[PDB]
């Protein structure tokens, strides 16, 4: 339960980032881009980490052009690609790790 924020604004912060958990197998930019038909995202605007060995692990990053635009992908939560369901949780360029200060 228990919903709200209070204080949003029209059109201010939020790049439009958002987090995916659960990625099919050699899940890449050319099954997502196409994943999120009619949205708009901007070029190479998406982090697809792995694991020690290379091994996607399973979680992405996606930048939006907008938010507006991001919302409207958060809609396609659990959507699964092909057979495995993908979870997506609204994030912020800050969070996507880059080996750096950006973090917190």
């Amino acid at each position: 339960g228990s919903s709200g924020s209070s204080g949003n604004s029209p059109d201010t912060a939020n790049d439009g980032f958002v987090r995916l958990r659960g990625l099919p197998f050699g899940c890449s930019k050319e099954e997502i881009v196409q994943f999120f038909s009619g949205l708009e995202i901007v070029p190479n605007g998406m982090t697809l980490p792995v694991d020690f060995q290379g091994r996607s692990t399973g979680e992405a990053f996606v930048q939006f052009a907008s938010q507006e635009i991001a919302e409207k992908a958060l809609k396609k939560h659990k959507e699964r690609i092909g057979h495995r369901y993908i979870e997506i949780f609204k994030s912020s360029r800050a969070e996507v790790r880059t080996s750096g200060p950006s973090s917190g």
